[PDB]
């Protein structure tokens, strides 16, 4: 398993699921990250030995479960 983040600058990491936590580390884009698991909506990240979580709407899941081959859109 492995998360993408995707952002026009740079996404904010958070201890907790919530914004109310406060940023406790700054994300790049195209950053490769390992997800532990997916709590209250929020996906749960492990970056520079730091667990934190991170929004779902800047992160894309990879492989969710697709088996769709040489698939073609129109």
């Amino acid at each position: 398993m492995q998360g993408v983040v995707k952002v026009n600058s740079a996404l904010n990491m958070r201890s907790g699921p919530g914004s109310n936590y406060g940023v406790i580390g700054t994300l790049r884009n195209n950053d490769k990250v390992e997800i532990i698991k997916e709590v209250d909506g929020w996906y749960e990240i492990r970056f520079n030995g730091k667990v934190g979580y991170a929004s779902k709407s800047y992160i894309t899941i990879v492989n969710e479960g697709s088996l769709e081959h040489h698939h073609h859109h129109h």
